[PDB]
Parts: C-alpha cells; sequence; structure tokens
C-alpha cells in the first residue's frame, strides 16, 4: 500500500469548476441517481435564493412539494465544508435562508427527510 508522496500524474476532473455532490436520504434509503453540482466561485448568495431553484430540481426527481416536505415527520441536512467541517441544519427551519454564503466553501452535502 503506497500512494504518491509528490508528483502522480495528469487530471482532468472538471479542473477549472468546483464540483459538490449532494445526497438524500428517504425513510432511510438512499438516491439512486445522486450526481454532483457546479457553481462559480468568489461570489455571495441567500441560503433561500438557491434552495428555491433547488426544490423545484428536487421536487421534480422526487415529487415532493412545499406541501409534502410538511407532512414530513422530520428534515434535516448535513453540510461539509472544503475543511472538513460539519454542520446539520434542519430544512424545514431555515437558520440561514437570510444569510450569504459561497459554494467555494461547499465540500458536500447530504439531505435526510422522513
Amino acid at each position: 500500500g503506497s500512494t504518491d508522496s509528490n508528483n502522480g500524474y495528469k487530471e482532468l476532473t472538471m479542473d477549472g469548476k468546483h464540483t459538490v455532490p449532494y445526497t438524500i436520504s428517504v425513510d432511510g434509503i438512499t438516491a439512486l441517481h445522486r450526481t454532483y453540482f457546479v457553481f462559480p466561485e468568489n461570489k455571495k448568495v441567500l441560503y433561500q435564493e438557491i434552495d428555491s431553484k433547488v426544490k423545484n430540481e428536487l421536487a421534480s426527481q422526487r415529487g415532493v412539494t412545499t406541501e409534502k416536505i410538511n407532512n414530513a415527520q422530520t428534515a434535516t441536512y448535513t453540510l461539509t465544508l472544503n475543511d472538513g467541517n460539519k454542520k446539520v441544519v434542519n430544512l424545514k427551519k431555515n437558520d440561514d435562508a437570510k444569510n450569504s454564503i459561497d459554494p467555494s466553501t461547499i465540500k458536500q452535502i447530504q439531505i435526510v427527510v422522513k
């Protein structure tokens, strides 16, 4: 078991773009069409501003609307920064819906509703 210590080899994985894998859980089940997202750097945005556009994307694949999510028993997602930090917040209660953040610090996120 030996890995590169200095150099390795050339790579072309969305070089220049910020990729961020997204996950979701339903009743304990894991998504099957999981994928990654891309966004610009050095830019701030409102959590509610983005989520508003994301909800329309997840509602089309999950079929869950603002009325359905309300019927859910629980809704929480964990956020993972690029530094390796972790913060789980309930979707039902947007505490950052009135805050500004950038994807440049976002590494990955996993939603959990049931």
